[PDB]
């Protein structure tokens, strides 16, 4: 639960960097100085950028309640799994966490959360759903390592969402519902790139890959596509048509044995996908 106050800052938050930061905001000259609940109530923001903090370090904030802090500044840290800070930040409205090496942004109860900047983090396959943050107006996840497949129906639980930035990620699918609903006055999905796991096939067979983006793109346009092998163009086929599956076949039957890096380059929404292949 919490640490009873009054108490010294170092007892309330036993992480050097965090206690020095709190001491600085309250203008106390030492982490040994005593703070009251009234002192924590004067903080409208939590300035913790660029301090080498991990998720564990930050979890210490839950030892108290900053009843009026409306902003959390944690950019340029080394977080990993971000803890659930709703206990400590009940009035939170804005999260500025650019390039903080966050790998997981958990579902957390932040009623007043309006804006979140999670750009340049590194989620990998941990796509966040923002459960508990139904009031969000703008989300920025530009160049944040978002990877894999995402459902057509995610992010349909935020009635005021007006800006969703997702360019420069590694998604192989499109969140169709939200882009087609027309709520968003600002949106970006450009440059999605991904290198699929490597696989093996026999000399003569031709590779079938799972790429939903190729087909979903059609719900946003109406036609180019290029197929390359180890960086050189192999053929430029006509854009396919959707009829029930997201599998795309690439003509590798004529290729000789050895290592081959196949690439599907799309352009007009845009991107490229690599498929490392070993032909026997
Ligand atoms: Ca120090
Ligand atoms: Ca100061
Ligand atoms: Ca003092
Ligand atoms: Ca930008
Ligand atoms: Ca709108
Ligand atoms: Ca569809
Ligand atoms: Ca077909």
């Amino acid at each position: 639960d919490t640490v009873p106050l009054p108490a010294p800052i170092i007892e309330a938050f036993p992480v050097e960097a965090i206690a020095e930061a709190i001491a600085g905001e309250l203008d106390k000259d030492s982490v040994n100085d005593t703070i009251t609940q009234a002192d924590l109530d004067t903080m409208t923001a939590i300035p913790l950028p660029s301090l080498g903090l991990t998720g564990e370090d930050l979890s210490v904030l839950n030892n108290e309640v900053f009843t009026n802090a409306i902003e959390l500044a944690i950019w340029s840290n080394n977080i990993g799994e971000l803890p659930d800070l709703s206990e400590a930040l009940p009035a939170l409205e804005n999260i500025e966490a650019n390039g903080a090496n966050i790998t997981v942004f958990p579902d957390a109860n932040y009623p007043n959360l309006t804006n979140v900047d999670l750009s340049q983090n590194n989620f990998g396959f941990n796509i966040p759903k923002f459960v508990g943050m139904e009031g969000l107006v703008s989300i920025n996840m530009e160049n944040a390592g978002l990877s894999g497949y995402i459902a057509e129906d995610i992010w349909m639980n935020m009635p005021n969402l007006d800006s969703l930035i997702l360019n420069e990620n590694h998604l192989i699918s499109i969140p169709e519902d939200i882009f087609l609903s027309q709520q968003l006055g600002t949106h970006s999905f450009a440059n999605q790139t991904a290198t699929y796991p490597p696989t093996t096939i026999k000399q003569g067979e031709n590779l079938k890959v799972f790429v939903p983006f190729i087909y979903q793109a059609l719900d946003f346009i109406a036609p180019l596509i290029i197929i390359k092998d180890n960086g050189r163009t192999l053929y430029e086929p006509p854009y396919p048509t959707y009829d029930g599956s997201y599998m795309y076949t690439i003509e590798t039957a004529g290729l000789q044995p050895g290592e081959h890096l196949l690439e599907i380059s799309l352009g007009y929404y845009t991107g490229w996908y690599d498929f490392p292949v070993t032909i026997t």
